[PDB]
């Protein structure tokens, strides 16, 4: 057996299974080879930045991952040394986790992995009827379903959530339960366990709070039980709460604007109240405004502590939370400057006020029609302008310092004024009024016209072509983006909910099968779906 | 028949035809089944925001 730091733990049984030699496997198991050896070398670990073969480190996992069912049945059933179906690796991944890891969302891989998963579950039920493999979590606390949801494996997820077995002695492993069928319509029940209420890590939490790299982040919500769940939750209670929140935010911004507009103009804050109506209403509005700022501040901190987003994806996701938090920061800095007796609180207040209105666009998310504008603004700012700033500032600074150096004595003799005027030229509102008497006028004109041609004509339209391409990229994807935002809203409304109830269930705690492997019956919170399909 | 508000009016002849059982259809017609009963439950009526079979 290999003893190095690269192939640590690899042994002959792995080579026999890997080579697909039934005879050598039978002989090795006969001679007392260890059927639960851990090949955990760096070649065998789960990793992206190094070539390797991760299979779950175990011969049973290797057999399952390589599409060799006969060897699996041999290892599990053979009496020389039977293999434990529920063994786990150093990552804690069992055979089912290993099977999830080797998916790649292709047709043939889906067929292989779905088949092997189904067969292993049936065999596991037969060998250990009291064993529940699907509830075993790996080291990260993920069940195989949660791992599939996080990884974006659409095929495995679609199979599991719509799983049905028409066979006694393993029917309790089904999740989809067809109750009837008519011509185009059929009514079925869906198991729903650990979709909504798992208390540790549900499927919807995993899909919603994924890190935007997941290959099928938005297609996963089209899988039928999830889509029906989100539609039911939306229509049932969440929609009203969302509209109420939007209305309350509108009232808050109206009060804030009215209070801000009527600030006193006298020097040296803070200002003392006179026994007059306008002062009472103004101070009331101020208190409400600062209250709203403090509320959004603590909501922002709670979000960041709960999610723990990384710096690399801090802005790629969580754009809206960052903007609401920055609004809160400007409000608090304004309060600090206010009671510190400085006029400069006006400056801080003003920025928050401006932000307060544009954050209203957050509420157009979740509309099929309107959310595309918020999404387009986000992507344009985060990609195109942030990349383009380096190029444009190189041009601006180059010609700016050139012109400042050339010119002595005038309005174009300081960095500030010349940078502002060159920026004006770039957005097409300059003057070009070459009417001043100064030396080197020809070179000045050549520089300025070169700048105009380079930035106004060329670079600006380069930027516009790129932004237009970005918009046409996501003209098509509106339907999925809408659903994903709706899902995030539904979960966020579920979490707080401000009533002490957690009525997050759909249909009754119905008896699903009634016939466990033991004499008990299973009640499982099934959810009814009446589907229609006009095929044939 | 179904006497509830959802499958109102469905009877054995409709089930026989739906299952594509020619023999059972022949038998039910022979035995005096009503070949003009109206299956007018909400499952069977025209509707938009609900699955059904009109
Ligand atoms: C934190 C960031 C990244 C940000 C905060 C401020 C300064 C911001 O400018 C930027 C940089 C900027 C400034 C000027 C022009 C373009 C970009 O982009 C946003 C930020 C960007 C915007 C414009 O973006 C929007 O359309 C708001 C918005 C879009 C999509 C949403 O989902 C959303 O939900 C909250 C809000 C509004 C400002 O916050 C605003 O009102 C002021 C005064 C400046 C805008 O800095
Ligand atoms: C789209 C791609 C193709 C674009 C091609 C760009 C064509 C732009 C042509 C603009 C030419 C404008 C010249 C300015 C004239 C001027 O303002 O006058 C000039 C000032 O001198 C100069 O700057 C030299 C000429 C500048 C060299 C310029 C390439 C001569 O002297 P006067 O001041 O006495 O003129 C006395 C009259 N008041
Ligand atoms: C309207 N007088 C000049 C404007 O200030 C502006 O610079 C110009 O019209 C735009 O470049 C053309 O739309």
């Amino acid at each position: 057996s290999y003893t190095d730091s690269y192939y640590k733990g690899q042994t002959a049984l792995h080579i026999a299974i890997e080579r697909r030699n039934m005879t050598l496997v039978t002989l090795l198991v006969e001679n007392g080879a260890d059927v639960q050896a851990a090949a955990n070398g760096d070649f065998f670990k789960k990793t992206k930045g190094r070539p390797g073969f991760y299979f779950g480190e175990l011969p049973l996992s290797l057999a399952a991952c390589t599409n060799q069912l006969a060897i699996v049945k041999f290892l599990l059933q053979n009496s020389w040394q039977p293999a434990d179906i529920s063994a786990r690796d150093s990552v804690g991944n069992t055979v089912l986790h290993a099977l999830v890891e080797v998916a790649d969302n292709t047709v043939d891989n889906t067929k292989f992995v779905t088949s092997m998963y189904n067969e292993i579950l049936i065999l596991g039920a037969k060998l250990h009827p009291t064993l529940k493999l699907e509830e075993i979590t790996n080291r990260k606390g993920l069940t195989p379903l949660a791992l599939a949801a996080s990884s974006g494996k659409i095929g495995v997820l679609a199979y599991i959530l719509q799983r049905e077995i028409h066979e006694p002695e393993c029917r309790h492993l089904s999740r989809k339960f067809t109750e009837w069928a008519y011509g185009p319509v059929h009514s079925s029940l869906y198991d729903l366990s650990c979709i909504d209420t798992c208390e540790k890590n549900s499927v919807l939490e995993v899909i919603a709070y994924s890190s935007s790299e997941t290959p099928n982040r938005h297609d996963m919500l089209l899988v039928e039980p999830l889509n029906r769940l989100l539609q039911d939750k939306w229509d049932r209670f969440v929609k009203r709460i969302f509209y109420f929140n939007f209305f309350v935010y509108c009232l808050y911004m109206i009060i804030f604007t009215a209070a801000a507009y009527y600030r006193p103009v006298e020097g040296l804050p803070p200002y003392k109240l006179k026994n007059t109506v306008g002062d009472y209403f103004r101070v009331t509005g101020e208190i409400l405004s600062v209250s709203g700022g403090v509320y959004f501040f603590f909501r922002g901190i709670q979000y960041f502590l709960q999610r723990r987003p990384s710096l690399k994806s801090l802005f790629v996701d969580s754009y809206s939370e960052i903007l609401f938090f920055v609004q809160s920061l400007f409000m608090l800095v304004s309060v600090v400057l206010y009671f510190s007796q400085r006029k400069e609180y006006v400056a801080s207040m003003v920025f928050s006020l401006a932000m307060g209105w544009t954050n209203m666009l957050y509420y157009t998310r979740g509309f099929q029609q309107m959310g595309i504008y918020a999404v387009m603004i986000e992507k344009m700012i985060l990609r195109d302008l942030c990349r383009f700033m380096f190029v444009y500032l190189v041009f601006l600074f180059g010609f700016s310092t050139a012109v400042v150096t050339l010119i002595e004595d005038g309005k174009y003799n300081s960095l500030y004024s010349t940078c502002l005027e060159l920026f004006k030229f770039t957005i097409g509102m300059g003057d070009l009024e070459f009417t001043e008497n100064y030396d080197f006028k020809a070179v000045f004109i050549i520089l300025l016209l070169a700048y105009v041609i380079l930035t106004y004509i060329l670079l600006l339209n380069m930027l516009i072509a790129l932004m237009g391409e970005t918009v046409n990229k996501i003209a098509q994807e509106s339907k999925n983006i809408w659903k994903l935002q709706r899902a995030i809203t539904i979960l966020d409304t579920e979490k707080s909910f401000l009533k002490c109830m957690r009525k997050a269930f759909r249909s009754g705690k119905l008896l699903q099968v009634g016939f466990t492997p033991d004499g008990k019956d299973d009640y499982r919170w099934c959810f009814r779906v009446d589907e229609v399909n006009w095929t044939t």
